[PDB]
């Protein structure tokens, strides 16, 4: 199967999240995503087929993980735009507050907005997660773990949480009322010694 930022994956055949970014660790294939999407060892399926499992995770405190992907599968250094195309990923340079950013996930597809704050703490039910970046692109339950990136292709982070409304998303309110929080990708690559696949 092809691994691509933003596409749906299932966890333990029970819940859903979205791929963050294809990565490698030496010869090992994988992708980064949110830690709250799976415990260690959780079985991951994409496109009706087992592709690997949660190799490591931190959540709460942080909210990060990577899924190691079997060698039979192909990694794509890109993110889906949910209309038949992809956006190439070309690095992980972090963007400043006010910069434009988009995200991609299985519930709300491809959505854009701006970076609005950094080093935010989310008081999730499972506990605090610190150091999150906030944007005002909208998102919904199921987009978790999915790619955040600038249009020029710099990976920002993976979808963590935010102020979803009773319909399960914050797309029904204007961007100015939105709080959509992602875990910065930089420390995930560093902690686990992973390299972005680029194109």
């Amino acid at each position: 199967v092809n691994v691509l930022g933003g596409i749906e994956y299932s966890i333990n055949n029970a819940t859903l999240c979205s791929v963050g970014f294809s990565v490698t660790r030496g010869a090992t294939k994988g992708f980064v995503t949110a830690g709250h999407c799976g415990g260690v060892g959780a079985i991951v399926r994409i496109g009706g087929t087992q592709v690997g499992s949660f190799a490591a995770r931190v959540f709460p405190g942080n909210d990060r993980a990577w899924v190691s992907v079997g060698s039979a599968h192909t990694l794509q250094g890109a993110v889906s735009n949910y209309s038949g195309g992809t956006i190439a990923i070309r690095g992980s340079a972090e963007a400043a507050i006010g910069a434009a950013v988009c995200r991609s996930g299985r519930t709300t597809g491809y959505r854009c907005g701006n970076i609005t704050a950094k080093n935010v703490t989310a008081n999730y039910a499972e506990g605090a997660v610190r150091g999150l970046t906030q944007g005002n692109a909208c998102m919904g339950r199921g987009d978790s773990g999915g790619s955040w990136f600038t249009s020029a292709g710099q990976a920002q982070g993976v979808m963590s949480g935010g102020n979803v409304q009773s319909n399960g998303n914050n797309c029904g309110i204007p961007a100015s009322q939105r709080s959509s929080l992602f875990e910065r990708v930089g420390p995930i690559l560093s902690q686990y010694g992973l390299s972005l696949v680029t194109s």
